[PDB]
């Protein structure tokens, strides 16, 4: 799930263990593609809502301006092309948890709607007046300083405070170097199992190579380097290409 | 109805005065400083006590619906007006309406609100029928309205009409003696979901809370207090901007 | 008709003169200096006293309904017009219309008002039918209309027709003798409106009232006095800058 | 009508020469300086005196309706055209049309007026039917049309067609001998609608009027005179323009 | 055209030459300098004299109807095309068309004209039937068309086609000897539709007429002469205006 | 036109080599410099010489109809498409198409052309049916197309597709030995028109024609020589350039 | 394939390695430099050999139809969509899709592509039905994509997914040993598709070809060769860029 070793990273998980027991909103900060995904899934699994549903949406990746319709759902005719009814992500997360990835990418109007969801514990689909009662635990993510974003007038202050009771900052890779190697081995394992392949190991000098690179792209970059290495082929031996 | 600071107590004594009458009351001071309970207090201490109390945040109605929810509308009044709907003024009949963050109303909306205040009548959008009103008006603003008038963003005639009895609700750091009893209250109300309320917080944590400027006022305190309860139960060593 | 300052008394006497005539009267000076007493005073001194008195605030009509309100309209004349509706001029027939804050009309509306004044007729929006008018005109402005003409924002012919007889109602600090009878006056009516004995005003509170410049003129004074009543029934010290 | 300054008398004698002809006449000079009657004069001294006299102010037609009222229209020529309507030229058939303030036409309207002058026929908007015309044309501008041509705002060919016999009506201060009979005529015309015509009385009213430069010309004098009659209604000296 | 000044007479001899042919003729020179008749002179001197002479002023067609007037149209071709209507080229069949002030055609229009010139065929707006043409083209321009080409406002290929044979009709002050002969004609032409031809116009008036630079050329002269007749019969002193 | 200058004879020699093939030929040089003869010559020298020869001038199609006439269209393909209509490529089947002034196609049209060249099929607008094409392509530009590519106005892939065999047709002043045969040919064709063909220009007129630089090339020459004929028959110093 | 420059040979050896896997391959280098062959070489060297090979040039789809072409659509999806139409991904099921000049896709379209790679399914425009996908992706770009990312024109997440294994095909003046065999190949080709004549080529012409920097790379070489063939039909020296 999430295996790690840097002491700083262990402290974060201990922190995550404390909020997990409660139903507080968690904000996960840090660079994108740095592994915030599993920390979210980790929190849900440690929470009383573990058996409930876990729903994730990436607010920075929904095409055709469909973000708002995805979250809130809609009735037929709510907008051009709404040719059927569809339930929102919140409705799907009922009794469980919802992850709102890259939340800083919602427009102000959308933030106002999210704010009403949070304080009212209810949601209404687009083109509908009926409110649907909600029992949902909210996790979110931002790769931005949200306070800064508030002060620049792009993020609502009242929403910032409701989403920020318990911020956890997930470090970049270069400031938890002890997590490289268990991460890399986990990436290998993951990739080979999915392809139905024996999982190889990483020679010590490749490890060193991996430990002494700053990882501008963090884990997304690491996962790339590692998949490339497997192509250059099995049991990895300074088949590690950074920027050569 | 919580306070202890001498400054705040003088304010509630002034509240008591206006409450007796039907005068419009404008509440100034920063957003999320506690205003909403001043207004509920004023209503409770007023002869309209048994009447409805209706509030609206003019800065938090999405989809441009603020005007629609204030005045109500008839079916067809605008695109989406698919039904008739009473406005907030109608609902406050015989009681009190609180217009929070009034400084957000655009000039046209302001001109409509002025008429309501002058005629004690209101018409729904898409209707020519005026409804006789008996409503006590309360309002809040987090900005200096005199200035906003002088900048051409707020009607002068509306400012005076709402300015009979302006009460300024000071920032938290300017009423430091409210911080301890506020923190406590915030603790009990939060725990009031099968949580045994941890007491006061330890004296050193009191001190810590007293020696912080609270740039986010009561909203910030609430965050800090709920965060403290997560970290856990009967607090000592909790967190704020400049945690180290 | 509540004044005692010499400025004001002379003003009212001038107003008594136009009153007897059918001339357009323009009332200048700041808004919220209570120049509504003047226009209603004029109507009541006029031969049209028993006729309707119709006021409209040109600077306070929402949704751009100003034109439709003045001139009236037929069903379908513009989007939203689902009925016929008489204008303010029609309602003022045989009496007086008050066009408060007239410097706010756009130029197109001014041309229409000019034709109304010249032809003594009015057409509703979406109608080609003329309605004969017998209506006395009064108006106000808090702007200098002459400058507004030279800035190209106001028609010159309309200016001349509206300004045969301008009366400038001065700021409160320029008629300090009006302050106390005014203060007493609106105490009385924000007391009679609630049925209870009218309280006294401490001599020192008086001097406090007379020595303030009143940037908001009568509108401001009204606030101060209402506030004084809330702080309760016997003026001693109630005020307008805690600093 | 009603003049005394030799400057004015020469203009009137010039007008008598043109009136006998069918030439287009352009009358220059400031707005609200009395052109209306000089046009009227011209028509009365013309062989068409028994014909229609039709006047239109190009600077005062609301709602962009200038073109519609000039040329007329058929039902549905534009949105709002719910009927057929004769234009001003049709109404002037066998007489005279006055286009006051012609410099206010946009260029496309000018091109249409040019055609009408050339072909002596006119077509209603939304129609292709031409109506042969027998109409004498008079016109005014308060601006230098020649410079207006050079600024690109007025058609050269239309300027020439309308500039056969331009007559310049001087500002009031440039013909002071007119001011006293003008005042008198303004008073009577105004009192003629109920009251008895007072005299302007000796100078101290007259010379006061005479030593003022009248930036607003006769519209301004008209106002001063009406105001004076309010101040009141027999004597004078109570003339106000600065104060 | 009535003239003297040799230079004018030289022009007419050039005109007599083109007239006998079918070539396109461009008449240059200021507007309102008597061009309109030189073209009619060309028509009458040409073998097409008995045929139609058709004139359109490209700088004077209101409501953008120039293209519709030139080419004609079918019902519905544009909004308000409520009937069929033949173009000017159709009406000029077997005769001559004068395109006055052609420099005012937009580029699209010019391309259409070019094709008419090249194919000797025309098509009505909103139709694809081409009508065969047999039409002599005359044009005028009060501007330097070669430079207008260089300014990218006039097609080069069209420039060459219309300028086989340009005739530059000079401004009045450049042919002083035409003035008196023209003047009398104006007087003669006018008293024609009325009474006895006044002229006998003092010689001092002639001199006055001859020594004026005529900024407005013939149109100005027409004005002065007409004005003169109004001030009375038998020209003596006349205006331009109350001196300078 | 016979052609004689040394330069030109070599270009025609090059044209003959590429004519025997199916290669796209691009002809550079100034517009109106006789490129039409090069294109025609290539077709008549090619194996497809008996097939259709279709020319379009991309810089001369009004109403933005260039794409429509190139590709053809179905009824309804666009506002005004009230008919099906075959494109110029279809009409060129088994032969040759000349795309004159190709540099004028917008980038979207260029991409559509590139597709036709690549797939050797074409779709009419508003259709999605492919028509197989056997058409040889010739093109023309008066721009340097490489530079037009580097400026972002022309597709690089399209440039390379059309650039296999570019031929630069020289300006007139650069093939001076061609001026006299050309001049004679121009006169001769023009007079085929019942006019007897006027003899080969006086020698002095030839030298006059030779010592001019001809900024307008053949278009300008044709202009001059037609003028000369009007200054009638048999040419001397009837040649005008700038005087 | 068709190369002899050792740099080129190393490139193919890498191509062979990635070919046997299912990884996305990105081919960099200048446009008009022969990426075409290579994509195809990979396909034919991969386990998806006999599956369909589908190529689309993202820089060459007119009328803004790239999105429609890629994803397909139902009738009524956009204006003009008068039929249902399968997308390129559907056509490539069990095979390989080549996305040429991918840097040319807009951000919205990039976000849809990302979803296709992540979820291994595709919706037609104007439909909610997801088609399960089994397709190997190849891509090309003549731009430095990392910098395109840094300039904000390309999605970072999509960049990483497309670049586990970038291969950079150098310009012709970096692989001068490829030039002669390539020119021969074009001669062979462009006269196999004729009346089957017979080829040739002269020493001094080779030198000419070898000492030119080829700003247009392969595209320009092809013009020169075709042109030279026209200019004769045997031997040479008549190679042109004067």
């Amino acid at each position: 799930h999430m295996v790690v070793a840097d002491t700083k990273s262990l402290k974060l998980l201990a922190l995550a263990d404390k909020v997990a027991k409660t139903d507080a909103n968690v904000m996960i900060l840090g660079p994108s593609g740095s592994g915030k995904e599993v920390m979210s899934r980790y929190i849900h699994n440690a929470s009383p809502r573990k058996e409930g549903p876990f729903i994730a949406i990436n607010c920075a990746a929904i095409p055709d301006n469909m973000l708002e319709a995805t979250l809130f759902g809609y009735e037929k005719g709510a907008f051009t092309g709404a040719v059927q009814a569809c339930p929102g992500k919140f409705e799907q997360a009922q009794g469980g948890t919802i992850l709102l990835d890259e939340i800083s990418e919602m427009d102000l109007n959308l933030q106002a709607k999210l704010l009403r969801v949070l304080q009212e514990r209810e949601v209404e689909r687009l083109g509908s007046r009926k409110s649907i009662k909600l029992d949902v635990r909210v996790l979110a993510t931002s790769n931005r300083d949200l306070k800064q974003y508030v002060q620049a007038g792009h993020f609502r202050e009242d929403l910032y405070y409701r989403l920020n009771v318990f911020p956890l900052t997930w470090p970049a890779l270069c400031e938890r170097k002890d997590d490289i190697e268990p991460l890399a081995n986990h990436l290998i394992e993951r990739h080979c199992k999915k392809l139905g392949l024996p999982v190889p190991s990483i020679a010590p000098n490749a490890i060193t190579k991996l430990l002494n690179y700053p990882w501008p792209g963090n884990v997304r970059e690491l996962d790339n380097v590692v998949q490339r290495a497997l192509i250059l082929s099995e049991n990895g031996h300074i088949q590690s290409e950074h920027i050569l």
